[PDB]
């Protein structure tokens, strides 16, 4: 064309605006990790469903006050008691056991002294209550934690272990959630060999497919490996159609600059009839990053055609692809987390906004983490990149950023 | 006993010191995510393996300087060229294509003007070189990025997508790594019903098993569901033996306090013959947290018997279990990441160090995140807990922490 230089902000907003939210499905709660609820979840039981002891000790009548009491029996966990505590009496309780009728408080064993037990030692007979219990003391009334009819999880909730536990608690074992996107990845280039291949003259190994697939899998999404496609329109079109058939998202790398054998934009526009929203981004690296949508049968397929350069591919995957996938799986605010960090080294600014993988480290008591760019100590190289340095365009004023200065870092890995 | 109150530091150090590092195994590189290399990895080829163009343009003799040149042919990606560029000649090159013999520089197409092409438009015949190229300009010599024999990944490296990509690049598709721990989880209590069950009198649903399993699975480790075990020594012993047989790690919850039917410590010591290293921790919550090891046939099994209270169970799982699992899978420094954050609310300190799940949020330009404790707005409850507030013991001086004050937060989720 060549396509107009799209600002990073416009590119990003465009990606998020044009990316659809996937439909819903019912899953088992155990499979809920990373999923977004598409329904409100309601409790059908009280928690606790019975008045429950907070302590190991004795269920008592507060009105009896302190004194020596006969132990008429035991309320054990999982058993509904049958006896009624009368004045002068108490019942042994364990944590979480039901409070028997007639008792209105629990006194913990520490606030008691044992008077009499069986010759065996099996059974407590008589106990001294040393304190004045307040009514309701150390008891969880019915519904104290969760009431029947209460909404315990709202739609839009991004679920982790505790939410799964809550679902378990209220017995809601099937829930409606957004689907996860199925993401197909292909590499392009006549020069590319499989990782498993010995080198041949003029060839190199395909690395982008592995890196991109791993990046997507790290976020929990199912993937499809479309292999290596040669630099020619027919094969590219066929591969793209396959991806379209098998997946919600297609990621390609390579062939998006203006070289003689860079065919992706051509194929996307002319042959696939997709709508290219941008074909160049004013960013370093990632200049030729291309974003397209294809509407078939009321379904929007999304296509990221990333640059062939490996660094560019992984960086742009992290900047554009992951947020899109996050929106598709129903996350309401799909933006990545951005944090403030101190630069470990000086850095020259480019007229384009710059992006670089880094490692975030927190030092013993210093409030801000340090961001160390990868590529350039022993222990540091044994850590995977967990940040993406986001450096601003140079200006007539500011030309270079110095060690210790605060910059924005996008989180791309567990810290 | 009751077991001595173990300080948090001592408990943690004890866990890490007593936890073994698992043996190694060979995996396919695609399965490398989250794995730790147990070997150094060496490149057997140069990258690039041929002198490679950095630009789309023309391979030239720098000594010819600027001027009009005949295009004798094309070096295309994946093809070893055969022709030799002579004085007055150039060859078209695309990015990553081999540099033909006789050429010592590349001039990008922007620094040229096309003079003559074929009547078809298929083929460039004559081009004007507008610049004086420096020798070696825009060429990657053989081995520039990676040299044959170079160690590209060191043992001890915790791998993410980029490492997998590097493995792909150097064609090392099988690697030695540490095994992942297999983790078995059981719940205990006569009062517990499965999540799938309707409630019966005196009963509640088992939530800990789901929460703990989900927590472990979130970190990538395979798990085994040992179900619900009643409060009695025989069944507990059988379940424990099953876990021992099927797994490297056993997590139980419940039955570790001093209640009448709390049998875990007894069973662990007397019946299983495990070595309990601590049975109480001076912490809130998690007082009765119990840690044991069992050495069989030169293999150390590790057992975490966590408190029954759900909050206690998830908190202590995050404080003690995950770091242990991180050590077992070969991570050299298994400590979790701790960050500084500002409290969103005032909080009373306890004589014990306090721990609470929270949500970390970064505000637009403020350097430090805010930590909001869970449980007590609309949008915030739709986010999973990603932090664990670590609050210090109260002192005669400091009794309460105030809004805005900086505290330690342990990262437990993607931010
Ligand atoms: N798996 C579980 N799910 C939900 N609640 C549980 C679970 N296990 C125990 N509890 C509850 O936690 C509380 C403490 O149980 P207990 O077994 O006495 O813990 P401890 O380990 O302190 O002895 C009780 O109210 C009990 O019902
Ligand atoms: N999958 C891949 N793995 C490793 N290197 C690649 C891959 N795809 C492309 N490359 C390399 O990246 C560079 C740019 O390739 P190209 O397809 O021209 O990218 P662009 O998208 O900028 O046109 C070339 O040197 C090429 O060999
Ligand atoms: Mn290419
Ligand atoms: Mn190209
Ligand atoms: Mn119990
Ligand atoms: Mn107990």
């Amino acid at each position: 064309s060549p396509f107009p230089l799209t600002s990073m902000d416009k590119a990003f907003i465009t990606v998020l605006e044009m990316t659809p939210v996937l439909g819903t499905e019912i899953i088992n709660y155990r499979d809920g990790m990373g999923r977004v609820l598409a329904q409100d979840v309601y409790a059908k039981d009280n928690l606790p469903p019975f008045p429950a002891s907070v302590k190991d000790g004795y269920a008592v009548r507060a009105a009896d006050g302190p004194g020596d009491r006969f132990i008429i029996g035991e309320s054990q966990a999982g058993e509904q008691p049958t006896q009624t505590v009368m004045p002068g009496q108490v019942m042994r309780v364990t944590t979480g056991a039901p409070i028997p009728c007639g008792a209105d408080a629990v006194v913990q064993v520490e606030d008691t002294e044992l008077i009499r037990e069986s010759d065996d030692g099996t059974e407590e007979l008589e106990v001294r209550i040393l304190v004045q219990a307040r009514p309701g003391q150390d008891i969880r009334p019915i519904g104290h934690d969760i009431k029947r009819g209460e909404c315990v999880l709202a739609k839009g909730t991004h679920m982790g272990p505790s939410e799964i536990g809550l679902l378990a608690t209220v017995g809601v074992t099937e829930v409606e959630v957004n689907k996860f996107p199925v993401v197909a990845v292909m590499s392009t280039g006549n020069e590319l060999l499989n990782p498993e291949d010995d080198l041949l003259p003029g060839k190199i190994r395909d690395s982008n497919r592995s890196t991109l697939l791993a990046t997507i899998q790290e976020h929990g999404y199912p993937t499809i490996n479309l292999g290596i496609v040669g630099d020619n329109p027919d094969d590219l079109l066929n591969a793209l159609n396959e991806g379209i058939s098998r997946a919600d998202v297609i990621i390609t790398s390579g062939g998006v600059s203006m070289g003689e054998k860079d065919y992706l934009k051509q194929v996307l526009d002319i042959d696939l009839h997709a709508q290219i929203h941008f074909g160049r981004v004013f960013m370093k690296p990632g200049l030729p990053t291309t974003f397209a949508t294809l509407d078939i049968d009321g379904v929007r397929k999304i296509i990221f055609a990333l640059p062939g350069n490996p660094v560019s591919a992984v960086v742009t995957c992290n900047l554009f692809v992951v947020p899109a996938l996050r929106k598709m799986q129903g996350i309401l605010d799909p933006r990545p987390t951005i944090i403030k960090a101190r630069l470990s080294c000086d850095v020259k600014l480019d007229p384009r906004p710059e992006y670089h993988r880094c490692i975030l480290t927190w030092h013993h008591q210093e409030p801000l983490p340090w961001a160390q760019s990868t590529g350039n100590s022993r222990l540091m190289s044994m850590r995977s990149a967990n940040g993406l340095l986001m450096l601003p365009p140079k200006t007539e004023q500011y030309v270079e950023l110095h060690k210790g200065e605060v910059v924005d870092v996008m989180v791309i890995g567990r810290l």
